This record gives C-alpha cells, sequence and structure tokens, in this order.
C-alpha cells in the first residue's frame, strides 16, 4: 500500500462526519483501514466517495459473535476509531478498558462534539451546535445579518477529524518509547477552539472585537473580502500587506492619492464604495487576467463545477476523476513515500477473510 | 515536558498563519520547539499567544554565522517547519537537500498556500485567495449576497496547519520503519480541498448544488441555520435527523401536521418563516433552558466574551486564563500522557544555549 502510513492498521466503527473523514485520510496516506458497519445498512457498493481506501465489513455488534469478531480485529490493530455518544462502546463491550485487555498497544480514538463528560455530553448535535458554544459561529457572516454557518468545515473537519488525526499520530509516536497505547479524546468543541486560537490571541491584544463583520479577516476590511464583478460573479481580495494592496490599486486603475488610507477604519465605507465601483466595471475573468502572476492577492471565486478548468489546479493534480465526479487527491504530499490515487469504495468483505489476512 | 510528543524536537523558521499554528500545536502536546526569528522583528516578550510553548532565538539567516548556527540546530532536530514561498529556503542554504546532508532523519515540512510548483506558486496570497480557487469560498454565505470569508479558519488552519501536522506526524511514523526523513509539502489549496471532501462526495451523488444558500449544510435548510430571538441574540438549529427535528418542533410549540415537510425544498422558505416567528417570540437564553438535555440540536450562539460563562465550557476546562485573556487549552486530549497548560511566550534566548541543552 502506497504512502507514509503503510503498515498502519485501523479499525473504524462506522459513524458519520468526522470519524469517517479521519479514517479516509489514514487510508489516503496508506493505512489499512477496516470499517465495521451494521448489516442493516450496505445495500450494495457505497456511492459515498468518503468511504474510499476502505475494506468494509458487516457485523451486528449487539450479538456475541459480532462482538467477538470485532474484538479479534481490534486485537490485531494499532488504532480504533469510534464516534458514538459516550457510553456506547462501553455498553457494546468495545470500550477502552475492554480493548486494553486484548491489546494494550491500541490507540483508542474517541470522536465526539461535546467530549466524554459534562452537561452536554449526551446531547445530540451537529457542527453548527459545537461551534455555536465556543464563539466561532457568532463571528461568521455580515454584520447586518444573523451568523452564517461555514458549512460543516470548522467543527466536523478542521476542529474535529483533523484533531483526531493529530491525536492518533501523536499517540503512535508516544507508543514508540512506552510500548503502550492510550485513549485520545477529540471533541469538536475543543479542537475548533484551538483552530481559532489566532482570534483568541488577537482578542487579548485589542486586535479583534466580538462585533460580527467589523474585523480585518471577517469581511469588515475592504481589502479582505469578495467583490461582485460586472457579470454577477465574484473575486476575492486578500491584500493585507501595503505593498500587495498598492499592487491591487494599480491594477484596478485607482490612484492611491484619491482614496482614504487603507487602514483608516473610519473611512472604510468610502473605500469600500470606491473598490466596489471599480471591481463592478469589468467581469471576473478580466480581473483574473489582470492579476495573474501578481502579488495583488486578487483571485477568481470559482464554483465547484469550474474548478476542474483552473490551470493551477489541473497542473498540480489537486483532483482526480472518479465515478461521475472529481474528488480531491490525498493531502499533504510526501517526497519519498508518496500516496497513490485512492481505491474507490469496494463491495463488502467477510470479517473472517480479514482476520486471516491480518494473521 | 508533558504530552505525547515529549522528546520531539522541532525547528520553526518564523512566519505567519499556518506554520506558527502547527508549531504551536506541536508545542502544546509536549514537543521541544525552537523558533528562529530575525533580530529586526523581536523586541520585548511576544504578546502573541500563538507563540506559546516555544523557545525563541534570533539569527540573520542571510549571514554566514546565522546559517551555520541554524544548520547546527537542524542537525539535532527531528522536524523543520518553514512557510516561505518556494525557493526561499533553498537560496538561504536551508533547502531540503542541504538539510539532508547534516541530518538524513529530518522531517522537512513546507507550508504554502499554492504548493511547491505551478503557475501560482510564486504569487502572494492569504486564506481568502486559496479557498477562492477550489470552490470553497463560493459555497459560503447567503444566496442573495456575495460570499463571505469564514475568517481564516478553512485555508490557514483547517486545510493548512492541520494538514502540515498530519504530514509531520505521519512522516515520523514512516521514519520508524525506514530510518529516514523526507519532505512534507502541505499546500492550503490541497488540504482545504480534502477538508471539504464531503461536499465533493455529495456533489457526485446529486445531493449538493453549486447554488449558494440552497443546500443542507450551507444555511439554506431551515433546520440547519441560525435564528434571531426576541432579544436580538441567536440560536443555532442543527436538527437534521427527523427525530431530532420532531423534538425541536415540540419544544417550539409547533404541530408538525401544520408545517410543510422537513425536506420539501420547494417549501423551505415557507417553513423558514414559521420557524422564524416561533424563535422570535422568546429570547436566546429561554431557548437555551427549554432545550437543555434535549436532542433537538438547538444551542445558544455565544459571542467570544460569553464563552467563559457556559457550564459545559467551564467544567471541561476547554480554556485557561492567560496574560491578556482566555486561551484554548491543548487539543485533543490524552488519557496517559496528558498535555499541560501552555507555557507563555518567554523572552529571547541565545542560540548557543539551545545547542548546549541539545548537543
Ligand atoms: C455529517 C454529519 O451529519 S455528522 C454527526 C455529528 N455528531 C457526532 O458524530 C458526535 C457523536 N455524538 C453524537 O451526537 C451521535 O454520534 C449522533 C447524534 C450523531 C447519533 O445519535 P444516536 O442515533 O443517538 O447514536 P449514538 O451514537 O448515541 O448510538 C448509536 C447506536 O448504534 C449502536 N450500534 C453501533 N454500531 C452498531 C452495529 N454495528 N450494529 C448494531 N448497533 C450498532 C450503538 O450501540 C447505539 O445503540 P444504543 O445507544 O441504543 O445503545
Ligand atoms: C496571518 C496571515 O495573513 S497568513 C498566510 C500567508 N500565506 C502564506 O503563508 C503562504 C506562503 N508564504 C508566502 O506566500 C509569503 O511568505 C507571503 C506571501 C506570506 C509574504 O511574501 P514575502 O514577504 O515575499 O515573503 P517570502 O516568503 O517570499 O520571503 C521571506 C523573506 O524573509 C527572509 N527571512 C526569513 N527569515 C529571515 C531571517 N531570520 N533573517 C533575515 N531574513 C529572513 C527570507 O530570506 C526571504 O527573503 P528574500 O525573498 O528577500 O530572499
Amino acid at each position: 500500500m502506497a504512502g507514509p502510513l503503510s503498515g498502519l492498521r485501523v479499525v473504524e466503527l462506522a459513524g458519520i462526519g468526522p470519524g469517517p473523514h479521519a479514517a479516509m485520510i489514514l487510508g489516503d496516506l496508506g493505512a489499512d483501514v477496516v470499517r465495521i458497519d451494521r448489516p442493516s445498512s450496505v445495500d450494495g457498493i457505497s456511492r459515498d466517495a468518503m468511504l474510499r481506501n476502505r475494506r468494509i465489513v458487516t457485523a451486528d455488534l449487539k450479538s456475541d459473535q459480532g462482538l467477538e469478531l470485532a474484538l479479534k480485529l481490534i486485537a490485531k490493530a494499532d488504532v480504533l476509531i469510534e464516534g458514538y455518544r459516550p457510553g456506547v462502546t462501553e455498553r457494546l463491550g468495545l470500550g477502552p478498558e475492554e480493548c486494553a485487555k486484548v491489546n494494550d498497544r491500541l490507540i483508542y480514538a474517541r470522536m465526539t462534539g461535546w467530549g466524554q463528560t459534562g452537561p452536554r455530553s449526551q446531547q445530540a448535535g451537529h457542527d453548527i451546535n459545537y461551534i455555536s458554544l465556543n464563539g466561532i459561529l457568532h463571528a461568521i457572516g455580515r454584520g447586518d445579518e444573523r451568523p452564517v454557518p461555514p458549512l460543516n468545515l470548522v467543527g466536523d473537519f478542521g476542529g474535529g477529524s483533523m484533531f483526531l488525526l493529530v491525536g492518533i499520530l501523536a499517540a503512535l509516536w508516544e507508543r514508540q518509547s512506552s510500548g503502550k497505547g492510550q485513549v485520545v479524546d477529540a471533541a469538536m468543541v475543543d479542537g475548533s477552539s484551538v483552530l481559532i486560537q489566532m482570534m483568541w490571541a488577537m482578542r487579548a491584544t485589542g486586535m479583534w472585537t466580538d462585533t460580527r463583520g467589523a474585523n480585518m479577516l471577517d469581511g469588515g476590511a475592504p481589502y479582505y473580502d469578495t467583490y461582485e464583478c460586472a457579470d454577477g460573479r465574484y473575486v476575492a481580495v486578500g491584500a493585507i500587506e501595503p505593498q500587495f494592496y498598492a499592487a491591487m490599486l494599480a491594477g484596478l486603475g485607482l490612484d492611491a492619492a484619491e482614496l482614504p488610507p487603507q487602514n483608516d477604519r473610519a473611512r472604510w465605507p468610502e473605500l469600500r464604495a470606491l473598490l466596489t465601483e471599480a471591481f463592478a466595471s469589468h467581469d471576473r475573468d478580466h480581473w483574473g487576467a489582470v492579476f495573474a502572476n501578481s502579488d495583488a492577492c486578487v483571485t477568481p471565486v470559482l464554483a465547484f463545477g469550474e474548478v476542474h478548468n483552473e490551470p493551477h489546479i489541473i497542473e498540480r493534480n489537486t483532483f482526480y476523476e472518479a465515478n461521475g465526479g472529481w474528488q480531491p487527491m490525498p493531502a499533504p504530499r510526501f517526497s519519498r513515500t508518496a500516496s497513490s490515487q485512492p481505491r474507490p469504495p469496494a463491495a463488502t468483505i467477510d470479517i473472517e477473510a480479514v482476520l486471516t489476512d491480518w494473521d
């Protein structure tokens, strides 16, 4: 199996959102990932590209046979991933303490939103809930409107699966001294809070306020925002540094002497009005040309369906084609032990066949 | 030094955004992290909490002595992090090949937005630019408005630092088998694409559209969005699963029989209006009480300044008091080798000291 995690063995108790995303990435980087789903489920080969780089197996974990086979897989593996509510694996007989009895090398990775304990620890939730409690959601969107969810990128993935991954891999490094596994407790409410550490840093030094839409990086700054062009499509401007901002102004045709200072916040309304009228005067693809190879920090805001036509995307093979759609190639990239193209979802395998393989 | 990464040595070439965030998380988990800044920028003790769990040293990397001292660190280290444009470390004489001469075990980690090669590889940029090219930014915000940046959470951190960490720690695992380092190439345009793999998966199966504000998780669904309350504050609703949705309706006082179907998208505007009126008739904290211990997936949207007073946050110690204010405690969490509270940024030390300390 190609990639730096060749030889790493992972058991994933099938759930939704962060658990499978983390499992995907371990698979992507060469891990041997076996996913146990319920029989009531799997009516064919999966159509869900997120289940790439998997072997799927079926097993009623409520039955004693189910549990036994499961504990035999875990015995032969380096990592377990579960993202059920706290208590669920315990009650199945697949809890950490049970796992520690058949494999004290196990990295026992627990993916939740609220964490393992505390008042919300049994409440159902999704991304939007976890980021609502720690200040993140409130910071996202225009100042004249209610907050807008940043899809499920910040709680589920950035602050969720990715922290689970770092935990697993950090724990494997620990396991190199100690010869012992341990439990990784990844909660979206915690990981997302470390994800936004910069805002907490800036808040402390007076460089970030709680007012939505009134900061340097939330859309409040005219030089860090999107602009509507003549065709109704958009560009993004990120020209924070003064030298990049000056480069942007020259490409737009605006003389710096006729504008308010870049960082005179009291005159941001005027500045925005000027930049707005300028970008509105030509179409997105015009601005893409003007600013290609410039440091002006102006880029076209492409829709998903146009991404496959962008030269920089094509040339670095950020994406590959698979069963009626582009999908992203593994990230990040490795010079010597490169990942390979992901293996698509495969039909279910037998749990005995797998135990054989793992010897 | 507490945490799973005790004994890991990291040299960080000072930069902005994702590199410092990665180095911070490594530090948080107990890595020994030495950050080389330039003499010209360091003054007092840094007031940037992102620089916690560091030793800071200065050095003109353009001098003969600075280059030498730096190469002697890297000789003794496990990982190097740099986040300059491609070619920059090569020209300083700190490129991968030069480092491979003095330490074939080094994990050489390169954090960029656009990657190591390709047409955009020398273009200045910020988060908003990287996420504009791969479809992410276009998908964020309300449908009748221009896209809104989700701060710098998705390119810099979620698809940036976190992928640099996954690559560093995966490469360390590969090293245990191979005896050798390698180069990790973490590009924000790639990582953020993998971060949003769920949308590409959903797009392939006809369950995600390129129309902004018309999807299950972008704010277009009335059961996955924020709602303004009687007091002008907000709740988040995340009631995707029909059973949680039913529980929310009961708590709102709304008879399901009176309402359009949860997932009849043609009638979402109509459903939204009914839910809007309901949420508007009481204040945020009222809804917080009503739905505590519920699976209705309704949570108060707290501003940063309110987070310190939420019971669930307090009791799990998601934050600690610092210097200027509250900061996120390390994530994720480890049962056996737990992280300690971060060490605040401490004054510049002398590079020779570190070399003594390390050899
Ligand atoms: C993309 C998205 O929408 S992402 C979801 C975001 N949330 C999270 O993942 C955080 C994790 N915590 C949670 O909130 C939950 O996982 C939820 C809310 C997503 C699901 O809630 P629930 O449906 O109550 O599931 P919960 O995790 O509590 O339990 C799963 C059940 O399946 C059972 N189960 C698991 N695997 C199997 C199996 N192979 N065969 C049979 N039963 C099984 C468990 O034993 C449990 O039954 P029980 O609780 O009645 O004893
Ligand atoms: C918070 C935010 O907004 S963060 C996200 C920003 N984006 C990225 O990080 C992507 C990757 N990095 C970059 O694209 C760039 O570093 C930018 C766009 C951020 C800034 O561009 P530049 O200012 O041109 O920096 P670049 O990386 O090209 O080079 C930095 C210079 O610092 C110099 N330098 C670095 N360390 C030292 C030192 N200790 N002493 C002296 N000089 C030093 C380098 O030698 C280089 O000099 P040179 O090109 O003049 O030979």
